Formats: C-alpha cells, structure tokens, sequence
C-alpha cells in the first residue's frame, strides 16, 4: 500500500523504526525473512522503487543507520540477493538508486559487526551478480563520479583503455576480495567469480611477474628432494653425506610447513595432508633408523612411492595438464571407489564360496580364503592360468560359481565402469579448465603471502583522488557511440 | 591413406588421438611405473628367488602385468610381504582400474 | 559529428589528410587503431556511411590514394574485417559502395608494399 504509506507518513509517521524482533531477525531461511529492520530496507528489498523514492525524499530519513548485525542498507540488499533465475535482477537496480541517491562513500565504506564493507561481504556470500556490478561501476554523468570503479580513460574508434579501481581488491590489504574469494570454502560458485573484470587479470599480472619462476623452483626442490632420497634408499661415504642431509633439512621444513598450514585451516586440502604424511615418514624412519629397529626400510619405501606419487601436485602450472590432473580427481571421486565396493564384495563373497567346497599334496590352488580370493583376483586382470580340475566334490557347482563369477565381474563390472567415467568425463570437461584455475590462484596466493615485508614492489599500476589502478584494453564494433566520459584527451600511451 | 575418404579422416583421427591423448596417459604412467619400480625393488633382500631383484626387472615385471601377460607370484623374497602386496595392488588400482580405462572414456 | 565534418569541409578543410603518427600505425592491436590513414578511410572502418558519400561526392576526394604501408582504402577494409560474432557485416557493404562509387578496376589491381 504505497498510498497509505504515504498518507501515514504525511500524518507523522517513523520512518526509523527498527523491527528487531525475533521473526524479523531469524536464525535461518524458513523461520522469517530477514530484511535490514529498517522501512526503507523493506521497500528496497521488496521491489517498491516508488516507496524508497518517497522514503529518501523525506528528510526525517536516516539512511547510514545500522541495525543490531550493524548491516547499512546496502548490506542488507547483498544480503537479500540471488541469482537472475529466483529474482529478475532489481536488488542491482535499488542497490545502483540508493547509492546514486546518497551522493557520497560512506555507505560503501561502513564495516558491520563482523568488519565488512557490503563489497566483503557480497565476496564473503559468493553473490557474482551484485559483485559484478560493483566492482565494474562506471557512473557516466559528473557531480557524481569518484563513486565510480571503472574509469574509461581514452578511447579512439572502437579502441578503449579503461582504468579498474583496486583499493579494496588486492592483497596488499588484511582482509581483501581477492583473498576472500580464494580461500572461501562454504561457497559452491567461486570459480564463477574468479572470471571477473579486475580479478582475473589481476592474477594473470602476478602469475607472470614472480608466481612461475616461484612455483618452479619449489618444483626443482622437490624433485631433488625426492631424487636424493630415492637413490639413498635404493642403495641402502664422505662426498655424498651431503645428500641425506639435504633429505633431513628439507623433510623438517616441509614438516613444519605443512603442519602450520594444516593448522590454520580448521578437495582442496589433499596436497597438505600427503606432502605432511611423505615428510613426517622420513623423519620416523630416522628416528627408528637410529635406534635398532629394523622397521624403517618400511617407512622409507612408503615415503618414496607417496613422494613420487606426490609430484602430480606441479601437473598445475600446465592448463593441458592441469585439466587432466582435476579429470583424474574427479573420477577417482565419483567412479572408481564406487566400483571398487561392490568389486570387493563380490570378490569376498565368492572366495569363501569357492573356498568352502573343496576337500583335502597341494592339488588344488584354491585351499583356503586367502588363495582363493587370490586365484580369483589374477583372474580378472587376466594373470596365469584357469584350471578347473580342482580337488572338489562338486565339480559342477565350482564351474557354475566361477562362470557366475566372469559373467559379474569382467563382462558387468570392468565394462560398466568404463561407461560410468564416460559420462563424468563429459560433464567436468565443460568445467575443468575453471576447476584448474581456482586451483592454481591458491597457490598464487600462498606465494604471495610467502614473500617478505620487502620484496613487494611487484604491486600494480600508479595513482590516476588517487587510487591504484589497473589498465584493461578493449575493442568493440558493436554499439557505435560517441565519447564523452574520458579521463585523457590524447589516447596513445 | 589420403586419398579415400573413409581411410583419410580415419588417419586425422588416429593423429588428433596420438597429440590430445596417448602421451598425455603415457607421462602420468610412466611416472607411476617408474615410482613403484623403485618401491618394490627397495624391499628385496637376498638362486634367483625373486622376479623383483632389481629396478630394471621390477618395471619389466610391472610392465607384464599391465598388458596381462605371465603370471603373478607374491612369494618373493621380501621381508615385509604385506607391504609389497599393498602397493602391487595399489599399482593394479592406479594403472589397470584407474588410467587404462580412463583413457578411453577421454578419447571418447 | 557527421553536421560538423560537412561543416569543415566546406569551409575549406583538407580531406587527403594523413595520420601518419606511431599511434595510428601501431604495432599491435591495443597500442592503436589502424584504419589506413585517411578521413575517407576512417569513415569507412566506423561504419559511417553518410560521410563516406559525402567525401566521395567531393571531387577534391583522392580515392586511390596509398599510405605509409601502400595499402589503398581496400586494403585498409580488408585489414579492418572480422567476423560476423564480432561485426554485423557492415565491412562487406563499405567495400560494395566504395567499389560500385569508383567505377573500374584501378582500385582492385593496386598492389601494396
Ligand atoms: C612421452 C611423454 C610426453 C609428455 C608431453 C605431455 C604434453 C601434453 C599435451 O598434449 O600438450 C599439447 C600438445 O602436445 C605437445 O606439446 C607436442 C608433444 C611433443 C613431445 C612433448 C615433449 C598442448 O596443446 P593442446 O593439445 O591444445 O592441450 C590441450 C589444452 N587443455
Ligand atoms: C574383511 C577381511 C576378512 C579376512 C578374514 C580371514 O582372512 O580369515 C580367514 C577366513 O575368514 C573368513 O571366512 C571371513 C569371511 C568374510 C567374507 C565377507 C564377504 C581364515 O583362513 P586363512 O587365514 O585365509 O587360511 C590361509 C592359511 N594360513
Ligand atoms: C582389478 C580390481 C582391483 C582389485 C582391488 C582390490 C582386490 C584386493 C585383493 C587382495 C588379495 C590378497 C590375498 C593374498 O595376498 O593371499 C595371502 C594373504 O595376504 C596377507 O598378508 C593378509 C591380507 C593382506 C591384504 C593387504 C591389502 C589388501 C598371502 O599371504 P601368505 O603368503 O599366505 O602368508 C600367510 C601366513 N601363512
Ligand atoms: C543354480 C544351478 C546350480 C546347479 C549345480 C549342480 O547341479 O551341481 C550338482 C548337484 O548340486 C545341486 O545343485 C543340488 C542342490 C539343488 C539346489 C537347486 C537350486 C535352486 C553336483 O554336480 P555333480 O553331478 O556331482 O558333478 C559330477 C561331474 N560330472
Ligand atoms: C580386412 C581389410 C579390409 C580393408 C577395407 C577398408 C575399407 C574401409 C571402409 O569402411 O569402406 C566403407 C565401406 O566398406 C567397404 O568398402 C566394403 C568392405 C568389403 C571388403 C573391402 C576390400 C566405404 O563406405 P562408408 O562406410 O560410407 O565410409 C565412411 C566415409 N568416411
Ligand atoms: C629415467 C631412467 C632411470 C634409469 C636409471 C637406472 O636404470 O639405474 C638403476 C637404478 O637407478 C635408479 O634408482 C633411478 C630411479 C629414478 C626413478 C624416477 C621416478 C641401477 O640398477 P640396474 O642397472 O637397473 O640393475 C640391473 C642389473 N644390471
Ligand atoms: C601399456 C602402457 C605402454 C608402456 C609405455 C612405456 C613402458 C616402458 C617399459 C620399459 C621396460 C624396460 C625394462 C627392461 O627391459 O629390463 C632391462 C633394461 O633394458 C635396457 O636395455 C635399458 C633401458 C632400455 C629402454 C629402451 C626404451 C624404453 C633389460 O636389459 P638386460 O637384459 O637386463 O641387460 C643389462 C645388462 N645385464
Ligand atoms: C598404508 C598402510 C601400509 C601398512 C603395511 C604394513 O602394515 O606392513 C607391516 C608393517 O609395516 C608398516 O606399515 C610400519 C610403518 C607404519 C606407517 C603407517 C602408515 C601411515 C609389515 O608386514 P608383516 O607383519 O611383517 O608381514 C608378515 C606376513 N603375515
């Protein structure tokens, strides 16, 4: 009832009124409708521009007001937003009229009870569609446009330089949008983020300044790293006492690496966990090696095989490698353990099966559970021989249990597994070469933060009411208009 | 084979499948035989008892058993047999369940 | 400013211009924009083509002009065409009129550098 809001307010109403109630402020998404508490934070966010123009037009209205979370409006419209298939964009639209309406940076820049600007916390919630609008904000008129992200600072024919903003999106601060939509774990969508304007070639800027030559030094690290301990276990004086050193050192500090970095953290974690498993083994066959105990070779041999096993990590650094790397994870995951349950169960149900009808020289292979589950696990990777004329009193019944047996596991099993990767093959392939990405800026980031309080002169682009900036050049014959809203006269550089 | 239609795009096929595919599998393969090769000759000690004896014979003897062929025998002269099983059936879950049969479903 | 082009040339502007300058001869694509140098070229490659028969109908106009790389105005629409996805095929309809407005086969048969 936009009339009789209208006539209450012209009677005196309070427009900041605050409904901090229980329904108003719930506890999750059924048990009310969290909205801001605020009159006008309700129009805003229930499609009502003509109510938040009445609103504001009042001079009574306090719009930097903050609730009991501490949430201004504009934290409260991200809060409120979906995607475009639940609501047709119009939370883009109030969110660009109450900000146009205020005229200043307050309401951009207003921490909430948790220290996050509305800009943080729509990278905290993982919401692309307001993201994308605010960090590519280009407002076209004057008196209002330091409000703006993008600046579009030349341009000649369809040629254009535009000039994206980063204050708040790059890691030179504490808590960042780049480094929140990295290391964000809640949220399903990040790799529809990364894609955007001031981000993606923000990390493409800082892959090709110093995270390759980093990422493959630490690579020829490890490799000598596992080089050396490869040839100390296989052949077991003075020149080459360097080596096993070289093992222990190193073997410590990734120890202590990847501990700290387990313990920060409270898919995506694998790589730790094995590179602390692989570091933790040498130093436990050290410490059993100089005791008496001839039980290190077993820590040794399982830190070389998982050490070698563990240099698929540095498959990422190459797109056409990387994409098969996240392929092979994500059919480990979805088929072959799932393949491997009902294979074991079959296998397990038939060794004692076959076991059971056997009477006793050693004239039959199938003696007991042990070799008849291992009679049975050569058969079906096509090893050695098939004899039948074992020492059964059924002959008959052994020969239907082991054709019963072919039948299920190499004509069913092994063939529909093939079928079953067939299928997640065709589904990670349209959104692999995302999941590469998303795993590659982590470990960009990880470098980035690995670097001294120096050494950070590799940061971006200069001051132009000066902020840092970023150039992005772009080409279009599509729209034809003419330019008004530049920032420099002459184009070229 | 160009020429014929039917033969030529076969052999653009066969050429597009050897780039995309087959050394792609043949790297991740040849670093896993390579890192079992080394595990398994590792725990040996010694008649010629052993298949496993050495790292040239360990990755012939992984080698044979991916393409099915000979016989498999555990009674090696291994002082920790379980472990030695644990990482032959480690290897026939990576290779044989695992990659082989990736490869097909990626060149599908 | 279709008004003000027509404004200047006929108060005595000078249409065999060239923009002979590092930016508009650049060496990649986002350092500049290479259109052929000329007012008649640039008219073309931005798909105006009121401006384009207004200095055509101007006898002062020198159509089979060359610039610094010896490309003619065909060659420049060659250089500037794309696709369909990026262009809606105005390039096709610039070089159509431009030809049909010249009249022979000199422009065709130019070679460049
Ligand atoms: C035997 C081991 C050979 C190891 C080479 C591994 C290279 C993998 C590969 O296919 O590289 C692809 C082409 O393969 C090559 O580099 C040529 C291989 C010649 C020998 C390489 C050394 C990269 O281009 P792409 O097909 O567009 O990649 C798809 C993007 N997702
Ligand atoms: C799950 C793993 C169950 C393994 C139990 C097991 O191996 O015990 C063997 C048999 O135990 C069973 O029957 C358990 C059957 C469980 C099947 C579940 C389907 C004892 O015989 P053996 O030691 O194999 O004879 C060899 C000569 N020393
Ligand atoms: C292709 C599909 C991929 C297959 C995936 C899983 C299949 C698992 C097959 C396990 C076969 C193990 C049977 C076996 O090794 O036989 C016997 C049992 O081996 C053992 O040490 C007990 C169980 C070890 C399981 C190790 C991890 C599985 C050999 O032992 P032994 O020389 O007779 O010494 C006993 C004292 N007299
Ligand atoms: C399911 C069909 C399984 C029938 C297996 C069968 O008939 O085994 C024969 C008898 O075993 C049985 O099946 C008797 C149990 C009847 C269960 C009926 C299934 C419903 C034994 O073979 P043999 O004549 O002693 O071999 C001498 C060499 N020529
Ligand atoms: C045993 C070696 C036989 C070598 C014959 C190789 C002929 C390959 C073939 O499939 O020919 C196709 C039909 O196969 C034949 O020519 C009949 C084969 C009878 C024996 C040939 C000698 C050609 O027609 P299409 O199926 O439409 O081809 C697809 C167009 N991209
Ligand atoms: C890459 C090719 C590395 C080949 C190095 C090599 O074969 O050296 C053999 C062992 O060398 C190594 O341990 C290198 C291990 C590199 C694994 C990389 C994953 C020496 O033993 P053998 O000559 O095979 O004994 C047979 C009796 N004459
Ligand atoms: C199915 C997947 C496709 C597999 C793709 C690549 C797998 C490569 C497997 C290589 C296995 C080579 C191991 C081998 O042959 O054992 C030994 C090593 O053979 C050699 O001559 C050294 C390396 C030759 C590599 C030739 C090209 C690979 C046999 O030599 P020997 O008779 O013991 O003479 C030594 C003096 N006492
Ligand atoms: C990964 C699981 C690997 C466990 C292999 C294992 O338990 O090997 C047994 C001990 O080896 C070890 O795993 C000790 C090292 C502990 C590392 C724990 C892995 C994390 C030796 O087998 P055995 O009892 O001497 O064989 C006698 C015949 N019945």
């Amino acid at each position: 009832q936009g009339d009789i809001a209208a006539l209450l307010i012209a009677a005196g109403a309070d427009v900041n009124a605050h409904a901090k109630g229980a329904f108003f402020n719930p506890k999750y998404q059924h048990e009310g409708f969290y909205f801001g508490e605020t009159p006008l934070a309700l129009a805003a966010c229930t499609n009502q521009p003509e109510i938040v123009q009445l609103l504001m037009e009042h001079e009574q209205t306090d719009i930097t007001s903050r609730d009991s979370r501490g949430n201004n409006i504009l934290h409260a419209l991200v809060t409120v937003a979906e995607d475009f298939k639940t609501q047709n964009d119009f939370v883009k639209r109030m969110y660009d009229m109450i900000l146009l309406r205020s005229g200043n940076w307050e309401l951009e820049t207003t921490r909430n009870n948790d220290g996050l600007t509305p800009l943080q916390l729509a990278a905290k919630m993982g919401k692309a569609e307001i993201l994308k609008y605010i960090l590519s904000r280009e407002i076209k008129e004057k008196r209002l446009r330091s409000l703006s992200r993008k600046f579009t600072d030349w341009a000649y024919g369809p040629v254009s330089s535009s000039l994206y903003d980063l204050t708040n999106v790059d890691t030179t601060t504490d808590n960042s949008v780049l480094e929140i939509t990295v290391y964000n774990t809640n949220i399903d969508n990040r790799h529809e983020m990364l894609t955007l304007e001031p981000l993606h070639t923000l990390l493409h800027m800082k892959w090709k300044k110093f995270a390759k030559h980093m990422f493959f030094l630490s690579f020829c690290f490890y490799f000598f790293y596992n080089i050396t301990l490869t040839l100390v276990s296989y052949y077991r004086g003075w020149l080459q006492l360097l080596g096993r050193m070289f093992v222990l050192i190193w073997a410590m500090c990734i120890s202590v690496k990847e501990g700290i970095a387990i313990f920060l953290l409270r898919s995506d974690a694998w790589f730790h966990f094995v590179f602390f498993i692989q570091a933790v083994l040498v130093i436990l066959s050290v410490f059993l090696y100089l005791f008496a105990y001839k039980e290190y070779l077993a820590c040794l041999v399982l830190a070389m095989a998982l050490g070698w096993a563990n240099m698929l990590y540095y498959t990422r650094g190459f797109q056409s490698m990387g994409m098969y790397s996240v392929m092979i994870q994500k059919v480990i995951l979805h088929d072959v353990l799932k393949f491997l349950f009902v294979y074991i169960v079959f296998l397990l149900g038939f060794g004692v099966a076959l076991a059971s009808l056997i009477e006793k020289k050693d004239c039959s292979s199938y003696g007991s559970f042990s070799d008849a589950v291992l009679e049975l696990f050569k058969l079906t990777i096509g090893l050695g021989d098939l004899n039948i004329q074992q020492n059964s009193k059924y002959p008959i019944l052994f020969l239907f249990l082991l054709i019963t047996y072919v039948i299920l596991t190499f004509v069913l099993l092994l063939n529909m597994l093939i079928a079953l990767m067939g299928e997640t093959v065709e589904n990670v392939s349209k959104e692999s070469e995302r999941i590469w990405r998303l795993q590659r800026a982590r470990t960009i980031l990880e470098f980035e933060k690995m670097l001294p309080e120096w050494l950070r002169s590799r940061f971006r682009m200069g001051e132009l009411d000066f902020r840092l900036c970023l150039r992005i050049n772009e080409v279009k014959w599509t729209e034809w208009k003419t330019h008004v809203s530049f920032l420099n006269e002459d184009p070229g550089p």
